């Protein structure tokens, strides 16, 4: 979702972050960093650009080919206050999921025929962080940012009745709704959902929440930076809205209800990172960071309640232990005075499996390698740059294959004000 560091800059060295500057967007990262920023005040304006690439393959020429961008943002403004670093910024992940089209294996029922229902999913995160960096000694630097949250969630699910079958057996699902139309459905039927609903005016199914952040520095020798931050799990809220759950039977046949969706405890990661800067060179300098993505933390369950004029019905997904680590490394050469060039690989490796591949549900990649530069053209402006690679991968188990990969491509400009 974001655990790929962030920052145009930031993004250019493997992800890296945990000490060097990083950009304002350290604000989402390290607020530790603001302190290795130039004097007065840094005035960052972030464009990214995602695009994603699908193909799930099953039981023959499964065909389901989704390919999406997405398109995010970045307005920061970090001042100086002496020692003290005060700062606020607005960042943007609009558009990210997936689209299947109503043409694919995703849109057949369980016995086999073509529907007309859609595939897809997209998400909108709204961070705005209120960040401070506070210079301490000349070793040592902390900071620490919160931040308001918004989401907005639309997606258009199918499930092969077999699937439905599996989530009652389970114990996962339940509901009035359940028992009163398991005949209408059938086995070799399929159960839609779509909370579509983009006009915030209406339901759009979103939540407000509160992320959290603190971080720090340590200058070892004078060549040589350590850098610490921990992510708070953010406390995002109830996500409710308005869907529209749809059952299909052997034949075809659709019954749309319409009602209202409420998500609950989607539990968003702690992190904890651990790196370090050294600087061998007045051109090369090489950070490394370790991340720990604090996943699964408590012992809770994910609640998806829809709620009908004709009863509800209700799904509970556990959560499960799991964690990740992302180790990243990242270099930034100078080829001149102008002129900074950067590139980084990273490999995260996650625990556990929990390989529930849910097509409309992308899956994080572990292997990125990301380059990018800097460029100054006032002293008082600069630009920066990234792209970043998202590598080939494969999971698989219903049976079902997907392969998928990833492509971010990041800018900003700082116009500063001494």
């Amino acid at each position: 979702f974001d655990l790929e560091g962030y920052g145009a800059i930031s993004r250019a060295m493997g992800g890296t972050s945990s000490s060097y500057y990083t950009g304002n967007a350290a604000l989402i990262s390290n607020p530790a960093t603001l302190s290795f920023a130039p004097d007065g005040n840094q005035f960052e304006l972030g464009l990214d650009v995602v695009t994603t690439d699908i193909k799930v393959h099953d039981s023959h020429g499964a065909e389901a080919k989704s390919s999406t961008y997405a398109v995010g943002a970045q307005l920061s403004y970090v001042a100086q206050l002496d020692d003290w670093r005060f700062g606020a910024g607005l960042f943007v992940s609009s558009g990210l999921g997936t689209e299947y089209g109503s043409k694919s294996f995703l849109s057949q029922t369980e016995n086999g025929i073509q529907t007309s229902f859609d595939n897809s999913s997209r998400l909108i995160v709204l961070r705005a962080p209120i960040g401070f960096s506070y210079q301490a000694t000349s070793k040592l630097t902390f900071g620490a940012s919160v931040d308001l949250v918004w989401t907005s969630l639309n997606l258009e699910l199918l499930l092969p009745s077999s699937q439905v079958g599996a989530l009652t057996a389970q114990g996962n699902l339940s509901g009035g709704l359940v028992p009163s139309l398991a005949g209408f459905v059938g086995t070799g039927g399929a159960a839609h959902f779509s909370l579509s609903r983009n006009s915030t005016a209406g339901g759009a199914v979103d939540a407000v929440g509160w992320g959290g952040r603190l971080g720090l520095t340590y200058k070892l020798t004078d060549n040589t930076v350590l850098g610490a931050m921990y992510n708070f799990k953010t406390s995002v809220g109830d996500l409710e809205g308005k869907a529209t759950l749809s059952a299909i039977s052997g034949d075809g046949a659709v019954l749309p209800l319409d009602g209202d969706i409420r998500v609950k405890n989607f539990e968003m990661p702690a992190s904890l990172t651990l790196g370090l800067a050294h600087q061998f060179n007045e051109r090369w300098v090489v950070a490394a960071d370790i991340k720990r993505a604090y996943w699964g933390d408590v012992m809770d369950s994910m609640n998806v309640a829809f709620i009908s004029q004709l009863g509800g019905i209700d799904v509970a997904l556990p959560h499960r232990y799991q964690d990740i680590t992302v180790a990243s490394i990242g270099t930034a050469y100078k080829y001149n005075n102008d002129l900074t060039l950067r590139a980084g690989y990273s490999y995260a490796q996650q625990a556990l499996d929990s390989e529930l591949i849910l097509p409309v549900i992308p899956a994080y990649l572990k292997r990125h390698v990301t380059f990018g530069g800097e460029y100054d053209f006032d002293k008082d402006s600069r630009i920066n740059l990234a792209i970043s690679f998202g590598l080939r991968e494969r999971v698989q188990t219903e049976m079902l294959r997907q392969s998928h990969s990833q492509i971010n491509a990041v800018v900003s400009y700082s116009k500063n004000f001494h």
